[PDB]
């Protein structure tokens, strides 16, 4: 229902000028400041910045693939590099909002264990081993997606071939694990370890009741707006795996469908609001606006 | 009809593999120049680094679209990321050519000022700043190379399933007057991407050595580095480029004026076989500056050490 028209890729348009133009000022502001004031959430910050922008410069062609009806002009290269980045893009920023959780957690709820643990490991090094996991756990999108010219219709379609590793038996049990793994990776468990760590800060937050208020208030913003942009996507894609798996009525599986590109564009909306976010409750990304 | 065989003998994957190499190396020496002159400090940055980062930003941006080139030119010239891409990679081709062109041509004018008359240097600075001189020339070179990104299509030539990336000259002329345009943006690249820039990089570099010849009016090998650094290093810049640039202008106008002047087909069937090589070494030129830097000016040598 509701083609749309140009909606979707207008939407798009707009997410990469956005996208591109905040997390570069938030780039500028996260590393024009001094390496002595360069704080431990100001890594996590430019890498989150990183894998929006990332994921920003390829949303024009995303943007270009649907308004041609989902037609892809780029070739196979550039489907399999724009997946890679988009799934990148979305282990990389949970990954970078669970460091930011748990470094939260470290500080408000026991700062003795966070400086031994803060002397045993760096910032840099999880940061290296955070990206690094990133890019081995998309990596099964960049092998599998392809180009191809799906029902005959002279359109070339971005889409993931499961042929290469499974035969078409096989092929519904292997796309429903890459899609249970991909969720259970990017929204279940950190969402899980996230949630235990503000609930220990909340309880000792009870027995506090503004230093550690500006960055908390500021982190649990930013995830509760990934949640807010993430939640329907991977809510819709598991819901129709299990009305596949359980045969749930075709009514339920035409609406997935149909509000299955909407839930995409607000995923993909996250990375745009990301910096507005930051100007609204972050004092510094202010200072650098007047500065 | 004598002539236009086929181009000497097969490279094999040679030029893809020489393409590849000068990505990597490119990227590699492009992005440690980069660092090496942002993290110097903006005070103790001088005049020379900002074209220099603006040299080593377009040898980027071209060497980013190499490996487009080098699976182009390993599929028997056959393009398959679309006419977008291929409007893109043409226009960085000739962005890098025209922005490296005029950062030379600035470096040159900026040891002119400097050595041929210090006191007019502080003057000429302050009517015009370094940046805004940058920001002109990266305008330019943009507007100079917009026939590129609007004349590039991607077209099943030859009935043939490849693609090819070439220009098409259809939308801005009727066939028969194709090659008024063609010999026009040819001889308009070529003035003012080598002839022009050349000519007042050779007049400034006449003047400059009159003034050094002045010191040195008898022979003396060899210079004071303390002041020579800068000048030997900006005068190997220009002759390696123009040693990787000169080939690819020299067989372009050749060819255009054999259009009309009729060179024997032998040499015309020569020329058709060298361009390739031509442009393979004005691409090299992009990953060739970094190794020249790490060789004098040992601002890049102490980097690496530092
Ligand atoms: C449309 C299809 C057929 C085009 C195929 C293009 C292929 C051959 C090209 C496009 C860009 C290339 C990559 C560009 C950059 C890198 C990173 C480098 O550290 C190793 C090589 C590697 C990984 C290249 C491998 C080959 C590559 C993937
Ligand atoms: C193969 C063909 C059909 C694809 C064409 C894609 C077109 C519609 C897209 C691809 C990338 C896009 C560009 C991406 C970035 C910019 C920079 C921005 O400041 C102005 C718009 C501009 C210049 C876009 C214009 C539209 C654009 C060129």
């Amino acid at each position: 229902w509701k083609s749309s028209g140009a909606l979707i890729p207008a939407i798009y348009m707009l997410v990469f000028l956005l996208g591109t133009t905040g997390n570069g000022l938030v780039l500028w502001t996260v590393f024009r400041s001094s390496r002595e004031k360069r704080r431990s959430a100001d890594i996590f910050i430019a890498s989150l910045a990183v894998a929006d922008l990332t994921f920003v410069v390829t949303l024009p062609l995303w943007a270009t693939y649907t308004y041609r009806d989902y037609d892809w002009p780029f070739g196979t290269f550039f489907c399999k590099l724009s997946s890679y980045l988009i799934f990148v893009n979305m282990y990389a920023s949970v990954f970078c909002l669970t460091g930011l959780s748990f470094d939260r957690y470290l500080a408000i709820v026991r700062p003795v264990a966070n400086a031994r643990l803060r002397l045993r490991v760096s910032g840099a090094v999880a940061t290296a081993v955070l990206w690094v996991l990133a890019a081995l756990l998309a990596m099964p999108v960049m092998v599998l997606r392809t180009t191809g010219d799906l029902e005959n219709t002279t359109k070339v379609q971005c889409y993931m071939d499961y042929s290469m590793v499974a035969t078409v038996s096989s092929e519904w049990a292997w796309e429903v694990g890459l899609g249970v793994s991909s969720t259970t990776v990017g929204f279940v468990v950190p969402f899980t370890i996230m949630l235990t760590c503000y609930f220990f800060i909340a309880q000792t937050i009870a027995g506090h009741f503004r230093k550690r208020r500006r960055l908390l208030s500021i982190i649990v913003v930013l995830v509760v707006t990934f949640a807010l942009c993430w939640m329907p996507y991977h809510l819709v894609k598991t819901l129709y795996m299990l009305g596949s798996l359980l045969h749930w009525p075709c009514d339920f599986d035409l609406f997935l469908m149909n509000i299955f590109p909407y839930c995409t564009c607000i995923s993909y909306v996250n990375s745009c609001l990301n910096p507005f976010l930051y100007a609204f409750f972050d004092p510094r990304f202010r200072q650098a606006c007047t500065s």
